[PDB]
């Protein structure tokens, strides 16, 4: 009896009944202990003696044994205990070896991480993916991971190690072909990695989420090629209420917080600091296997960000046999700024970027039905390379309503680069243009329409303060065709501007172009006393359907017309009034209108 | 001693002190084991021998015994263990019997569901409510349920069984008259049910929530009368970050994700696919007992949906002695689409529906102070039955600002059906109208104002592309009175339209009607050289206060007036200029204006 | 052996191996029991006998012993068991004594509160802070608190006791200089306190959050000086999905739900009832030590509130050596109402308040780059003291887009009080003004511009119904300078108004003022048959650049001009048409325009 009690079966001989309730099960102590499981239950030597974790102990095989065993019973939750740091010091074996995997996750086996998991210097200068849900080296031949949740107040610490070579990959959690998996509460910190977490594989997976996690200092070297902290590669998945921070200079040039790469995905309520980019929203044709060729129902909302490059990047692309499409996107409620930096010191600052594909092509994209509403954006006055939208590839539609943009440019694309074909660009008059960059815009167009063509578009410019430094509010080079569009410049704060809207190819004459903008015009009258015509001296107004005075009349003896129409020779003409006769000559600020 | 140790009291004789700390309590093993409780502690036969769960074991009585016992100690949390499926195979007894109840919930007793709960085929073709918080067959005589939380990574599986008769009811969790209750993390799946979860009873309850749950395939037959996945029937309660999916055809015609039926309730951050409807926001007079006759502070925000019918349905109604009112509603940040379907194959597609009561009455409602802002809506081009708002019952106010609507109709109601009385309908010019349905609108009015009357309303139409197929942008039949309203049609993309705004009863003449829209007008001048009047040939412009040219003047020898007023006989009149004399005859596109 | 087994070391002699797995660690029962810890492990007398909690037992020393011990092992989670109420009955000692502290929190030691914690009447009429994370009486000399989480379904009950003196302070949780700390799930109730929770200290701290908590009835007496339920005094921190309720009359005059006082903080998805105020968003110079002098990236979104005073209060202030700045703020998606109350019975009702500092100064503030978008606000028709914005101190910018405001005033400041200097106030035309207060505005200006000066501002007034009671839509007293601004009043619903915009100092004449508004004007013509001038009888239109008719012409024999310009003497002049000669005299409603 004493022998049995002291044996490993001893708890199985000590009886227990819950709270002494006579109606409860007559169990043994070991049965109640068997209701929970921890790493300590597997962290032992071959004789079964517990081993203390630490920097000289490789915990990997013990944690794998625990996972494998719980998997064999239909699942459960393994605790990684608080008050200890559990080091990982070798690669895993089998199916995860193809992925540089350390631990293999298994279906229905959750990890409650309350302590700390650290990488040992075995991993210095090497690739690694700490937790891998694939079960095969070839993701296409992998089985699924289902019902796997990682959660707790604990920490995954990547040991500070730099990348050995840029071509290496490093990840925290790769769930694989992942269905109903999640990470909640965990701090990922102190690394040089490619991703912290990836969800799904090329569209295979569903209902994967990252919630209330922190990602701190996960890029630290010039070797690191690229970084996205969470990559969402399965539908019906997303990221909420997370915290992302970087301190490295390299992070400002390479790091993005989130990638949304399949339909019905979201990124919400998160705070970002120190990153180059906020989120990619992309349909890569190469990733369309599991959920189709369309990324739709994409949501970026209610985030807070200080970044150095672009907040949201939109794109789609093609392969030999598949074409990717991006539509039905909403970007709303986000408050974003470009952090303090020199002009041109990081990738071009933007709220929205329409980005060319990885080979630089701007003629592959199929992006449409995007709504950008109720956001704020700010860039400091010195940051020349700051835009509401950098529109650098073909765009099939994007709608801006009720945003507040306070940066150098509203719409921009660099000249002599890409020549996007633009359709359905809608800039509603309810977009408020801030004044931080007033006086900085010498030689620049606020809306610099450096496109191949623009159709079915609306640009309603409304200033909120003066900026007489700018060359124009909106300019179309002669190379940009413009048709079936509405372009207006409100007169407020424009009285002193030489140029308001500029059409370098006279494109505002087009049959289905609807415009209005202010201009100064010299007129001369006939000598007749009484009702008397005034005519413009210049003949460049053949396209004008009406014009009206924006100037007061300082004269007593006459008045110019209040409103004008045109004549076939391109003159404006209106009927004013000479109280006394005489030829009159005036210069008047007019609102020129065409079909509006 | 050996006897005591092996007895059910044995753990109560084995001493323990936490971590060997001399300052800690000298306890017994059983005391520490008694800190937790699971189903295994009650899942035993009359001799106390544990019973293994499975498809041939009815776990109901054991789970009820556990709940009842924990309730007797002031509460706690019962775990339903992982790695097992726990079948339910009989009805409960007592107070829950009136509700077809299986398990009775009790105050302060939480369920941590980590394993799976399944319904056995005893329930096939029968009604059932799996977990019931009422304690009486008659909800009016029921006590409350307080401080009851269901949570975990587990699953409630309804066994796939179809309904036996349409009149039956089936539910997952009915919390009853429920205060500070919640469901978090749970997957509900594989059923034909009426609701998954209901919160509160006829306004009695408070602080009930459904968070991070999944609802998958909960309608599967033509027998199922109706389905709402979560019904919120108590104030200060709501649904967040949930996932709802249906695959059944029947679901597309009957199923709604959420019902918000009392004040201060919300539905946020959720994803919906495969449902007919997104949310009801309703004050039923029949449900006003617990929290009053007003549903106010209703919030639907930041959701993602693919549906087949209507996204948000607003309503209120009356009984013999109570009148229900709906006000102070916000619908914002939602991105919604009508899924691919044939026209008229499901209930009429809409972003907002103002729905008549369950008896079809449209003259009972009191709905006002609703704000619909910053949403996107899309329906495929073939779906004739798609509208921003189907306004089918009396409306006392609804405000649209800064939405993007891309569907067949903006405002619609079917002719010869209901004749709503409409007040305070506000459609701000910042609503962007998409072009998906361009060329599909032969015989149709974009805003089809099929109402009894419209007052204190604003419709500011702004197109973003051409659609010459449409009969008109906005039309008022002669039966619709119109007063104290503003109706404008911006000219952009309208030059080629025969009809822009149409007032079949000439209602735009009303004293307090403020309108503007484009029209073509034939004018003739007098022969006089010099300043010369032009007059419209038609006499239907008695209501016009000013008009201005939207056309260029192709002539050299004359110009028509830039602006016009009217005359008592209904002609327009303006002063142009004949450089040379002669009678002139022109056809000009004008912007007609009345009091604007 | 029997002796050892019955001793406190007995569990340490009973062997256990998890699930009888031969590959698992050979442990002892005590090792598995040592994986968890509860208050029962420390709630014992000097002989180690467990003590039952209750109203006559002071649990404080036991809970402190537990915290101190777990702290010594590197942390963990202490459970406060369900089914018991644990009373606190004395003050703590040492470093927390300076803060009236009860319990001292320690780093890495979490509290899972499942039971109830109550204050004993020892605390009646006394100050207290229940849980304190400072370790020194002087916060400046305090160490940090890190990785401390309080969570569970339990309750902190403040015993109902009133404050003894107004100068006293009372708090639930003061995390101190707090990094990665949180409270989740907890109900705070039944008190008279200053705060429930405070996060950070004068900018020191990071990543602190309050989530899914309830705060119920935490002000109950006239002694209570002031109350903010959560004070956020560290960056990268915030409040989400919480519930706040008060029933006291005193709460309506003193209580605020949240204070956001450092950068990158948020308040989201919460419901508030019974409070005076929603949130302060403030940079106090006195609090700038830890995180700088700027509060930026401040987010208030998607909340539901019934309040009696002001929803969001903005401010910044200075000390002898530091100046505070507030910028980059977003207020969005909130649905707010002033509860039913008499006019002037609580602090002045407002959606936004620009508040003077604690000494009443209005010339210290530096508030700019604020976006207020997509919110709804309502106040009942009797509440004279209700405004979209009470602008009572210097403002450097605030932007309103696409809100729905339904209250007495849009912009207000009391005359003869403060004279704010206002820059960059932007009120977009997409703000919908509701009609609840129609007919109540005798003697009042809808936009009452009671400022020292206004510059670089935009006010675009758009009515949605008539209110002929109001004195004017917008009025500028002669003392308010106005320059480089745009002020427009849309004509809809204004035909019958005597005054629309009123410039008591004729400020609309300014060189860079852009205005338009309706006015009635008497004109007389010359007798000439044919094209004939009409001239205003009054000479106050020297500032007008154009005007156009808003009236029909009831005459056959003539027509007045459709459009007018001015003359140096301040007359308007236009060219109409006399079909038959004669002097004409008409009174016409015109749209007066200046530089627009
Ligand atoms: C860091 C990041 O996410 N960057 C974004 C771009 O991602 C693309 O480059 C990445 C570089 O790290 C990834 O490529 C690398 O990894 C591939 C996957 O590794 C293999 O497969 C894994 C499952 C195994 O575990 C590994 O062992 C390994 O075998 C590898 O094939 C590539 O050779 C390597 O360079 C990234 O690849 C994706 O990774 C995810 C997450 O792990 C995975 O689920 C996918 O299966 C895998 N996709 C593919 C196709 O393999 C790769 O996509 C990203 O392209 C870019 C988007 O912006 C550009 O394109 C837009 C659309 O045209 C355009 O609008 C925009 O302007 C462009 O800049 O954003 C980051 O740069
Ligand atoms: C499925 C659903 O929720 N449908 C919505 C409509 O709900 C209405 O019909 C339902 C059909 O299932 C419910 O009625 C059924 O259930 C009643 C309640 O069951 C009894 O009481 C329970 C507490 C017990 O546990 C049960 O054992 C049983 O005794 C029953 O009385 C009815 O006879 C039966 O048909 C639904 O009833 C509500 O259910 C909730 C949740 O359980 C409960 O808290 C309420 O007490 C109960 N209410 C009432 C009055 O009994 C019933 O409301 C819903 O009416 C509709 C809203 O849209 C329409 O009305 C709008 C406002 O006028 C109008 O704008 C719109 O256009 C209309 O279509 O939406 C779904 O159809
Ligand atoms: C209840 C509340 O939060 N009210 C808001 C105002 O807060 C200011 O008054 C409070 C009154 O309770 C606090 O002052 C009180 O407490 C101070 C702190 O206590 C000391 O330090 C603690 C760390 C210890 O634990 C305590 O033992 C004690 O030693 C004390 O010094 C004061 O004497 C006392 O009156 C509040 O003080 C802040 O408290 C937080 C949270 O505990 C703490 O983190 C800070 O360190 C501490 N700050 C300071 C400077 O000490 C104090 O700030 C708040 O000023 C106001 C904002 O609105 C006004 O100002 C705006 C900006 O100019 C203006 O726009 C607006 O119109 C104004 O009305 O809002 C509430 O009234
Ligand atoms: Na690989
Ligand atoms: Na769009
Ligand atoms: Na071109
Ligand atoms: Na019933
Ligand atoms: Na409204
Ligand atoms: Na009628
Ligand atoms: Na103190
Ligand atoms: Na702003
Ligand atoms: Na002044």
């Amino acid at each position: 009896f004493r022998a049995i009690i002291e044996s490993p079966e001893g708890a199985g001989h000590v009886g227990y009944q819950y709270r002494r309730n006579t109606g409860s099960t007559m169990r043994m102590v070991s049965d109640v202990l068997d209701e929970r499981v921890s790493l300590w239950d597997f962290h032992c030597d071959p004789s079964g003696n517990v081993i203390q974790p630490g920097p000289n102990v490789d915990s990997r095989q013990y944690l794998q044994a625990a996972i494998d065993y719980v998997s064999s019973n239909g699942g459960g939750t393994i605790t990684i205990p608080a008050g200890y740091t559990w080091y990982l010091g070798s690669y895993g074996v089998g199916g995860i070896a193809g992925h540089s995997g350390i631990i293999q996750l298994r279906s229905n086996v959750n990890l409650n991480i309350e302590g700390r998991i650290h990488l040992s210097p075995f991993f210095d200068l090497k690739p690694f993916q700490v937790f891998v849900g694939f079960d095969n080296g070839d993701p296409a031949s992998s089985g699924n991971l289902e019902n796997c949740h990682i959660y707790g107040h604990g920490v995954v610490d990547f040991g500070g190690y730099e990348f050995g070579a840029s071509s290496q990959l490093r990840n925290g959690v790769a769930f694989g072909r992942s269905y109903n998996c999640s990470v909640t509460g965990i701090t990922f910190q102190n690394g040089d990695v490619t991703w912290a977490i990836t969800l799904g594989w090329n569209g295979y997976g569903s209902n994967c989420y990252v919630r209330k996690c922190r990602f701190i200092n996960l890029v630290n070297s010039s070797v690191n090629a690229d970084h996205s902290t969470v990559y969402v590669n399965c539908p019906y998945s997303g990221v909420e209420s997370c915290y992302f921070s970087m301190s490295s200079s390299f992070a400002r040039n390479i790091a993005c917080s989130v990638a949304l790469h399949q339909h019905d995905t979201f990124y919400r309520g998160s705070t970002v600091n120190g990153y180059c980019r906020g989120a990619y929203v992309v349909m890569h044709a190469a990733e369309a296997a599991g959920a189709g060729s369309y990324a739709y129902n994409m949501q970026v909302e209610n985030n807070i960000a200080v970044i150095y490059g672009q907040f949201v990047i939109l794109g789609s692309d093609v392969t030999a046999t598949v074409s990717g499409h991006l539509n039905d996107v909403i970007v709303s409620g986000n408050i974003v700024s470009i952090g303090e930096r020199a002009a041109f010191s990081a990738p071009f600052g933007a709220f929205i970027d329409i980005g060319p594909d990885n080979s630089g092509a701007s003629n592959v994209q199929d992006i449409q039905r995007v709504l950008v509403t109720g956001n704020s954006f700010y860039a400091p006055a010195n940051i020349t390379d700051s835009a509401a939208i950098t529109l650098r590839a073909n765009l099939n539609g994007c709608t801006f309503i009720a945003n507040n943009f306070d940066c150098r440019y509203m719409v921009y694309n660099a000249p002599g680069t890409t020549s996007p074909v633009v359709q359905n660009l809608v800039w509603d008059k309810s977009n408020v243009i801030g004044g931080t960059h007033a006086n900085q815009r010498a030689g620049q167009n606020l809306f610099d329409m450096q496109f191949a063509s623009v159709v079915n578009s609306t640009i309603e410019v409304q200033l909120s303060c003066e900026d007489l430094s700018m060359f124009s509010c909106i300019l179309f080079p002669a190379s940009c065709q413009l048709s079936y569009s509405k372009i207006t410049v409100d007169s407020a704060w424009t009285k002193s501007m030489s140029n308001t809207a500029v059409f370098e190819g006279n494109q505002q004459a087009g049959a289905n172009v609807y415009v209005s903008y202010p201009a100064t015009v010299n007129l001369t009258s006939y000598n007749t006393q009484g009702a008397v015509p005034f005519f413009s001296t210049d003949t460049n107004y053949a396209w004008v359907t009406s014009a009206y005075s924006l100037s007061i009349n300082e004269n007593l003896d006459f008045s110019p017309p209040a409103t004008y129409t045109n004549k076939a020779n391109g003159q404006l003409v209106g009927v004013g009034y000479n109280e006394i006769g005489g030829v009159r000559s005036v210069s008047v600020r007019l609102m020129l209108q065409r079909q509006v």
